[PDB]
């Protein structure tokens, strides 16, 4: 009945694929603006029951009605103000108080937006009604936003072979991704222009990352009364690149940070959407811009926005976005098609990086860290870790723990590779409380306990490591290295690995550069201790060594390395 562009027919397959094959929900990420009423409209001539079209925000149940009747169809909606026609658009809310219009068949539901679930109730009564009605209901998401640093990622499983979120992700798989770099070389995103060499810059390079990655609104906005002498630096020339642009975004680290930009720019040639700003106003701009009302919008929360305006060509990035995903989502609000659109202009005032086609790790950064790809000496798969690579190009040091890969059977079982990159003994994952298998389902002791049991020995040694240094020497059987852990306040204990025999060397991999390598899964290269010696920058020192005493000197018996606890 349709022309499907040839990645909409392969979301198509995939979701049909999918359902022919599981009862489990799955999502589809396309990037913002892909043409997704072609994918609900095939999907629909498909079903055998109606399709509900769902989404939280009014503004984006609206747009997809009005994008999918202008196909030459129809559909019903509801919102706030006809005929059942095989496709229903519907808010959260409007649907969970119309129930009893929801009764007959139902057997797709398509979440709009489905990073949004996490953000409640209303929609699991939706769920739960078609699901009571619709036992084999199959639910299929579509989100341009999988990943949000604080909340993980929305799906468990992707299909290229990667893990991604955990057992607790909502959607267990993730059935087909359209790249922005694939909608980009086919013109079928407006392509991206960023100016490389700008007037001045912020300097957040100064800033804590909490423990979710994310910066906080207080550090941010200490930070940033310190260079506002700077902001209206900023503002002056968005200004002057307005001239010869329609519509403007401005993306501002905080609400008090977007007040001030708002108070330097044309008096509403700007607007203000925050995340608490009442619906009868952020819907009053709404309609504002879309039309061209004013020049300027200024956002604080982004991933707050269905104003991705198809006219919009200047992103003003006045934040460090933390996740590459964040910096890909925000890029993205100003590539959606529009007649006269040759170019979206990227002003970047903070000092975030460049790669609109960079990888995602999925875990928080150390600020120097930039992704890097790690082979799994196991089953192969090309892992994404956090590292630091050389000026060359090649690797000192990676910080991943487990392969990510995952396969399948002959009789459905879905497993993640076992390999792990940093163990903990004979090798659950360095935060195992109990292990799967060995000391042996017993209770692992937690380094910390440890550690206080070695204090509560005045026969023991607690050291806590800030450096080691190596020496080599030889005799009768051969070659032997010995390492020297040290305080930062004068101890000593020292430790010694004969490099003669082939078991010797086994033991020396097994015991020293496996732990104590900085690249774990890339063996280090060494043929006698002056290779180890030259190799230290490849090497770490743990950062608490406990010793006892063998007979009258001190003798290594454990080192922390990885750690993480207060003591
Ligand atoms: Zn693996």
């Amino acid at each position: 009945i349709f022309t499907l562009r040839p990645y909409q027919q392969e979301a198509v397959d995939a979701t049909l694929n999918h359902f022919r094959r599981h009862k489990t929900p799955a999502v589809i990420v396309l990037p913002t603006g892909a043409g997704k009423s072609l994918v609900i409209a095939e999907l629909a001539r498909l079903a055998r029951g109606r399709v509900l079209v769902l989404a939280h925000v009014k503004e984006l149940v609206a747009q997809n009605h009005a994008k999918y009747q202008a196909l030459g169809l129809e559909a019903d909606i509801f919102a706030a103000g006809e005929s059942h026609g095989k496709v229903v658009f519907g808010s959260v809310q409007s649907v969970a108080r119309n129930l009893d219009a929801f009764q007959g068949e139902f057997s797709l539901l398509i979440v709009d937006e489905c990073h949004r679930i996490g953000d409640e109730s209303q929609y699991q009564q939706i769920l739960t009604h078609l699901t009571k009605v619709n036992p084999h209901l199959r639910l299929l998401g579509l989100t341009a936003t999988p990943f949000r640093l604080g909340k993980g990622w929305i799906y468990q499983f992707h299909y290229h072979g990667m893990v991604r979120g955990d057992e607790k992700a909502l959607f267990r798989d993730c059935i087909y991704e359209l790249p922005l770099r694939y909608m980009i070389k086919h013109g079928y995103l407006t392509p991206p222009e960023r100016l490389d060499m700008p007037v001045v810059q912020y300097d957040f390079s100064r800033l804590q990352a909490q423990s979710n990655g994310l910066f906080s609104e207080a550090d941010l906005n200490r930070e940033l009364k310190k260079q506002q002498r700077i902001t209206p630096h900023i503002i002056s020339q968005i200004m002057e690149f307005a001239a010869t642009r329609k519509g403007v975004m401005i993306f501002a680290a905080t609400v008090e940070h977007a007040k001030e930009i708002v108070g330097l720019l044309p008096a509403e040639d700007a607007a203000l959407i925050t995340g608490d700003t009442p619906g009868a106003e952020r819907d009053v701009l709404i309609e504002n811009f879309k039309a061209q009302r004013f020049r300027y919008l200024v956002n604080v929360a982004v991933l707050t926005t269905g104003f991705d305006a198809p006219h919009v060509d200047l992103i003003a990035i006045l934040r460090p976005t933390e996740s590459v995903s964040l910096y890909q989502q925000i890029v993205g609000r100003g590539l959606r098609l529009a007649p006269g659109k040759t170019d979206c202009l990227i002003l970047d005032y903070a000092g975030n990086p460049h790669d609109l086609y960079a990888p995602e790790v999925g875990t928080p950064k150390k600020s120097d860290n930039v992704p890097v790809q790690v082979f799994c000496p196991a089953c192969g798969f090309a892992n994404t870790f956090w590292g630091k690579t050389t000026a060359d190009g090649t690797l000192i040091e990676h910080f991943g723990r487990r392969c990510q890969g995952w396969f399948e059977d002959d009789d459905g079982h879905r497993e993640q590779c076992d390999f792990r990159f940093r163990f903990k003994n004979c090798q659950c994952n360095a935060e195992n409380d109990i292990a799967a298998r060995r000391c042996c389902d017993t209770v692992l002791v937690d380094p910390d306990d440890m550690l206080k049991a070695a204090l509560r020995l005045k026969d023991a040694l607690v050291l806590r490591c800030s450096g080691m240094s190596l020496q080599h020497g030889h005799d009768e059987k051969g070659e032997w290295l010995k390492i020297t852990y040290y305080d930062e306040d004068g101890a000593d204990v020292s430790e010694r690995f004969r490099l003669q025999t082939p078991a010797q060397r086994t033991a020396f991999e097994q015991l020293f550069i496996r732990p104590h390598t900085r690249t774990p899964g890339i063996p280090l290269r060494w043929i006698t201790a002056a290779d180890i010696l030259a190799q230290q920058a490849l090497l770490r020192h743990p950062d608490f060594v406990v010793a006892r005493m063998k007979g009258q000197y001190w003798q290594v018996r454990e080192k922390v390395f990885d750690y993480e606890g207060r003591f």
